[PDB]
């Protein structure tokens, strides 16, 4: 039954999973400069997405900003300027393939080429399978995965030509476990953990070394994108915080928090049967 | 979290002696209406051999109308008479269309399983964005709309088997195949998400099996020297874990130790193995 095999790679799991920690805490890594930079910023006019509109413009960063509320992003746009930095705001359906790329040729005329492109926009429409929309269905995948191969394509010729850039795909624990209620969800936040991975090997066997990729899984965040959890909540600061300090240390995976990833490995070591069991208990 | 890496921890060794260390039963599949995507070539074309030799009632779907008539005319040498159709699983109305006429002429679906797939080798800013999105209306969202469509009946029955082939590209992204990677590992996470839904529902007897093979000679992807799976090799896997009732079935087995050695893969050997994908490429 592999028993031997299994328990050994168990206690390496451990063991290496208690070395990530001693190394995070201990050895404390360089952080690099986003002043200047010209950072993009899907879904910028609520939640995460706000609020890390605002640790760029503290930064000094410049600022291209994208959602489909038009108030939303307007606000997001305001509270920039009382920090320092006047942003270009635009209302973009991150959703549609031809608008995206008319909205960043406006984006190279009147800023110029994104250097930093933050993928946060994303939709959820909570519901058992066969109570779904098809046109739900479509749309999650539209904004949570298609939209992010729009975005990059167009902007990673630039990143390619000057090997510099840094390809952010916010993603969720979703995309790591399938969960009751949010099947579409899960399976498009697989797609965007999976483009990320993909994307990352990709330069590395292209040798484009500069162009930096991280990818942002949180769990619940009380940002009314969701109202309830599926199996403690975060607030919006802390996982702003953690995205700052994962993109400014060329962090790779950034789940938030940084230890839910112990949760995600100890449970390979488990039947489907299994897991499925326990992420859905309420001790 | 200390309590619930401790819950895990008994929770692993708990099922290490449950079904780990303890006469296997073996299913029938006598009878069953078994739809099969992609039946008319490779995995798709072996796996439906399997079914017919076992005795089930067949309904084959692809594109190519010569290769599903191929198969279908094999399946009467076989001893079983199939119903093929020619249908393309990557439009929705089409898909629909084809099942009602299935319902009429064969019945109610007992077993899928979602074989149809589509790859374009390119990286990134090379690849067609038409190509994109047809890589993922084949490999997962056809996957929501036949799940959608024949999963009411077996929820009344409390019977029935979604069998979705993913890939280890489901698993870990390869470069010069990120939309490929980013469709199968929605595949995955569709899977992930089915099974907790379907125990969260209370509708267990809808069994659930996930392929994920690593390269196979069926001329899905040209052939580079490393080893070479044979696709009798998969389909002996997929029926095997079909009627044992297996949830993630890996081709070979223990791929699932390559994944969860990642973290150790020596420099030197990523330097090769990222050396001999680009040796490929440019072929
Ligand atoms: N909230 C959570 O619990 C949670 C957890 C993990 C991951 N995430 C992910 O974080 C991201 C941000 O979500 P949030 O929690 O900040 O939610 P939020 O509701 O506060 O904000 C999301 C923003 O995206 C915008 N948006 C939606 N569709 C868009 C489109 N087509 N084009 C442009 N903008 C669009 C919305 O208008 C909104 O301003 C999402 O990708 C979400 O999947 C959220
Ligand atoms: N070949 C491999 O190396 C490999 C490895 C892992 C997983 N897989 C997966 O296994 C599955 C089967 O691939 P294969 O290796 O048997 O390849 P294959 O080329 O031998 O056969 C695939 C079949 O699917 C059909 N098909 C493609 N698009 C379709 C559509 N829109 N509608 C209906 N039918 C369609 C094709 O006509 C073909 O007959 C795919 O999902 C593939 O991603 C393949
Ligand atoms: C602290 C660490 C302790 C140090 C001691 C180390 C000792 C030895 C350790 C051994 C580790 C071995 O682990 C290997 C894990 O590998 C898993 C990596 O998976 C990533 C996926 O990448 C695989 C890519 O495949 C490479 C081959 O490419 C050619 C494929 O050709 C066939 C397909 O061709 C068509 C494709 O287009
Ligand atoms: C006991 C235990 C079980 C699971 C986990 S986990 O981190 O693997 C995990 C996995 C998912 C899969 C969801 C959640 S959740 O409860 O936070 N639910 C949501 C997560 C994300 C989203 C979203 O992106 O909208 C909406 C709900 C969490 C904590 C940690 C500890
Ligand atoms: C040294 C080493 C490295 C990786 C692995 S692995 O088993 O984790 C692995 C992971 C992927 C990620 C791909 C492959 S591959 O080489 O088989 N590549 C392909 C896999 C699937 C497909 C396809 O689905 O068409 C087309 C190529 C393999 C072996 C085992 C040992």
């Amino acid at each position: 039954g592999n028993i031997i095999l299994e328990i050994l790679l168990l206690l390496i799991t451990i063991i290496y999973s208690y070395l990530e920690s001693l190394v995070k805490f201990f050895i404390p890594q360089r952080r690099k400069s986003v002043a200047g930079e010209i950072v993009l910023i899907t879904g910028a006019g609520h939640g995460i997405g706000r609020q890390t509109t605002y640790e760029f413009a503290k930064r000094k960063s410049r600022l291209v900003l994208w959602d489909i509320n038009k108030h939303g992003v307007e606000e997001t746009a305001a509270e920039c300027r009382k920090l320092g930095v006047t942003a270009h705001a635009y209302v973009v359906d991150c959703s549609n393939r031809e608008e995206i790329y008319r909205s960043l040729n406006q984006v190279k005329k009147e800023v110029g080429d994104v250097t930093i492109v933050v993928n946060n926009a994303g939709t959820v429409y909570p519901a058992d399978l066969l109570s779904t929309k098809d046109e739900e269905i479509t749309k999650t995948f539209e904004v949570n995965i298609l939209g992010h191969f729009w975005i990059t394509k167009a902007l990673l010729p630039s990143m390619m030509k000057r090997n510099h850039g840094h390809i952010v795909t916010v993603a969720s624990v979703c995309g790591h476990e399938g969960i009751p209620y949010l099947i579409p969800y899960c399976s498009s936040k697989f797609a965007a953990v999976g483009f990320h991975r993909g994307l990352t090997s990709e330069l590395q066997a292209l040798g484009k070394t500069g162009i930096k990729t991280s990818c942002l899984c949180p769990v619940f965040v009380n940002t009314g994108f969701t109202k309830n959890p599926s199996t403690p909540v975060l607030e919006t600061d802390e996982v702003v915080r953690s995205l700052i300090d994962g993109i400014l240390t060329n962090k790779k995976m950034i789940f938030v928090p940084s230890y839910i990833n112990i949760f995600l490995r100890l449970q390979k070591f488990l039947p489907e049967r299994a897991s499925a069991i326990l992420n859905r208990m309420q001790n």
